[PDB]
């Protein structure tokens, strides 16, 4: 996929039976649930990203993040493509609270709100939930509507 990208975190809080996703209270997406992340800046690594994320979002710190995913996403008639770095974490350490862009709560994994989601999350979060590693590409007229996608497993994120 060719053209300047713009580097993203999303991390999972995935725990035995439950995740943890955040109500994005304003922005782009703003009314659906997601994992928690957002752009990276200069000067942090990824992972460094993704946890100031996860803190400012949620006020977690984790021990360890674990790459799980790339996802490139294309929205129709924005330059920028988005590079989605995907990490999960079953080693939180503390209890989350809502911040100004993000309301957390648990979901059993049975209860994963998958309607009030992003609609790529429905082809990927199976394989998270699966504990294999993939790489995606989806291609979205607005917010609401996919026109082509690719995803595959892979061994090395
Ligand atoms: C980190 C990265 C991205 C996002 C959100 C909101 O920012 C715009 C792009 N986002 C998404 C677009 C497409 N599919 C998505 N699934 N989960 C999130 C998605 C939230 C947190």
């Amino acid at each position: 996929h060719m053209g300047a990208s713009r580097l993203y975190t999303l991390v999972l809080v995935l725990q035995p039976q439950r995740v943890l996703l955040g109500m994005k209270k304003r922005g782009f997406g703003a009314g659906r649930w997601n994992g928690f992340g957002g752009k990276v800046q200069e000067g942090e690594t990824i992972e460094d990203g993704a946890r100031r994320e996860l803190q400012e979002e949620s006020g977690l710190t984790v021990d360890a993040l674990h790459k799980v995913g790339q996802i490139v996403f294309e929205f129709v008639g924005e330059p920028e493509l988005m590079d989605v770095h995907v990490f999960c974490t079953d080693s939180i350490q503390g209890t989350p609270v809502e911040s100004d862009e993000m309301r957390p709560c648990w979901f059993q994994l049975d209860q994963i709100p998958f309607k009030d989601m992003w609609p790529d999350d429905s082809y990927w979060f199976p394989l998270l939930l699966q504990k294999k590693k993939f790489h995606g590409y989806f291609k979205f007229q607005g917010q609401d509507t996919i026109l082509d996608y690719t995803l595959r497993e892979v061994d090395t994120v």
